[PDB]
DNA sequence: GGGCATGCCCGGGCATGCCC
DNA sequence: GGGCATGCCCGGGCATGCCC
């Protein structure tokens, strides 16, 4: 069995599809949203809203599971951890990814793929608006020597119910970084010219 | 009986055929598939993704083999062996090819030939795509002394049901070098000028 | 009393000095020392050879300690360690120095001030020959994350006799780096135009 | 005490010195020696005459050691080992120098120090002659991979007593290489262009 | 002996954390 | 927000085992 969790896109029968939100484009704003790359800039340990959006409600017990792996080919069998300088200075110190304002997350070290994710149950958006927004956090910069170490990642975002199936798949690049408006300004300046 | 594996391409029953991704031709990149060649050309300890494509789904318990031979006549009865040198710095040391990322990898000595082969289980694709990657891994280059040497081999992908029926057999060159992309390119270049 | 050990140069009745030798500027040169700035260009984890030279021959016993200290006030006082990530992956994990190629090495970790030395026994130039030389090692670049993290710091060689008493004393920046022919030229530039 | 042996020519009290045979440089000459580098280029396995000349005849007793080191600084500390492909297919295989022609050649794998050494007794020139030659053996080229892996090595001829006081000392560079006159006249032709 | 292929050295230059 | 320093990617080109 494949330890390479998938990424291809599966809106399932549920509509599943994410929704992130307009940021202003300062060269060091917190989190900025690429739609052209499907990417998100954002800088470590700080709040990264993500919005759940569904055409169906899914069934009670569903679950919101996020996990990152590596997008290049050449690393993509890696284990996506936190580097050692981050770790060592609740959420174990070895996750990248935390959910922040949430009661009942759990962080899960799969016993068989040594991957991780952190889970938190999925609630329908309150009577009265459109999507439910969880708050991620990235607690490595992509650069981070020993962890991400520039490779870039993508964040696997899974609708699960209860009896662990698959409703529905979606998937978004994380770039990490002091400087997230100049960094999306030169990708996708960077596109433009020579994509 | 042979002790030397056929080579030729029987696509069988099931509409068995490989497929390789696109890579674009830096210097170095870590893998690139020629078509007009048949040939992969990739570095060594890194990534080599191979698709698995069929027209019907084979039946369970089928696997998926790997195998180098050597492509020239005066070399194809000698075993494919890793180097001494990255023999000694679940996969034996001895064995060229590997798989990464997958939990039911099983590498074969051959008791009669002492040919090694790298066997995973078959997956269909995933219900929304349409064909399935195995993640391989080429210990040496090419050129290693005391191993290839030099000398081009073939890999052998074979589908075979658990009972050890040939379902289907396909090959492509491979080129474990420093810098894939000269190499792809000098190649072609030789073909064209002078093949 | 003070946990900052003493950098001033003090040459003793033995008449201790530190020599270096020419290394020729290619850009990622191994190491190169540049007087101007009495300050050593070096990549990690690779040899550079300090010599001894003294006018007069130290008693039997004699011990050379290096030390490094942080050469900025700001902070002069915090302990120069190993970096998290190459602490992880006979010399402590957590020390900053090495010494190579001698069998009579010491590392020690100092019960009061925490900082850490690694001592060799002196050895007076073979009949035959003017000074004496060992084989440092630097286990991070300057620019380590959790370590040196950006911050210049100062080696200081010590000749001890057995007794404890310090008999001579020297020092020289080092900075760690990818390419120590280019950093030294940059700064030696810099030093020029703007010192 | 330093695992690192000295190399300083040290003609002693017996005016010890080596010689050495006029080649003819043929492309790949067994072998052929550049006295403007003082470097010996040479083909693997095959005999590589060095001659011993001293002004006075060494006690009896005296035996006659060689030991390779790497030449540059950042590899000196390391020892000079055969690669695993050649020490895979008397002399141990792991020693890279073999001496031929010797009914009392010792070869040495030093307990503390760990580097290879290969002795044999000295015979004074016979009634007649000038020197003593002794028939010495590389059994790797420079370039061979996890070995010497394209590492330039001295060659140290120390001239000793039978209590084990050094006598003499000389050493000599080596480059074993596929085309001994090819490499030793690329080398002086770069020497008198840009040394 | 002439010349090719290939592992790796080499300097130019990009990206990114952080100083200013 | 502008700009510097630095780890590392990148293509040019050298050296060397071996084919011819
Ligand atoms: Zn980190
Ligand atoms: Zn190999
Ligand atoms: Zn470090
Ligand atoms: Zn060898």
């Amino acid at each position: 069995s494949s330890s390479v969790p998938s990424q291809k896109t599966y809106q399932g029968s549920y509509g599943f599809r994410l929704g992130f939100l307009h940021s202003g484009t300062a060269k060091s704003v917190t989190c900025t949203y690429s739609p052209a790359l499907n990417k998100m800039f954002c800088q470590l340990a700080k709040t990264c809203p993500v919005q759940l959006w569904v055409d169906s409600t899914p069934p009670p017990g569903t679950r919101v599971r996020a996990m990152a792996i590596y997008k290049q080919s050449q690393h993509m069998t890696e284990v996506v951890r936190r580097c050692p300088h981050h770790e060592r200075c609740l959420a174990p110190p070895q996750h990248l990814i935390r959910v922040e304002g949430n009661l009942r997350v759990e962080y899960l070290d799969d016993r068989n793929t040594f991957r991780h994710s952190v889970v938190v149950p999925y609630e329908p958006p309150e009577v009265g608006s459109d999507c439910t927004t969880i708050h991620y956090n990235y607690m490595c910069n992509s650069s981070c020597m020993g962890g991400m170490n520039r490779r870039p990642i993508l964040t696997i975002i899974t609708l699960e119910d209860s009896s662990g199936n698959l409703l529905g798949r979606n998937s978004f690049e994380v770039h990490v970084c002091a400087c997230p408006g100049r960094d999306r300004r030169t990708e996708e300046e960077n596109l433009r010219k020579k994509g």
